[PDB]
């Protein structure tokens, strides 16, 4: 298994304030100098959709580094940012 957060109430809270969902993820190599590799932005508002969405790229990801980001879609700045599954 792998350690994870309790990520959906951010979700969430991020679906319903109108921000941006998207991830990023890294190898213990790329986690240890912060070079984070892009991952999704996720379009549906749908909180079903995103949550399925972040369940496949976590099993994907399992051993690596996931983190959630939400974003400010007029300012384009993070607004979030959260470990959301690390190795376990
Ligand atoms: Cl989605
Ligand atoms: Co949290």
């Amino acid at each position: 298994n792998t350690m994870t957060t309790d990520y959906g109430t951010h979700v969430r809270q991020l679906l319903q304030q109108g921000y941006q969902i998207s991830l990023e993820y890294a190898d213990a190599r790329r986690y240890r100098t912060s070079s984070w590799q892009s991952g999704p932005t996720l379009t549906g508002q749908q909180e079903s959709q995103v949550m399925a969405a972040i369940a496949q790229l976590l099993k994907e990801h399992e051993g690596e580094y996931v983190r959630l980001i939400g974003v400010d879609p007029k300012a384009k700045r993070r607004v979030f940012e959260e470990i959301i599954q690390r190795p376990g």
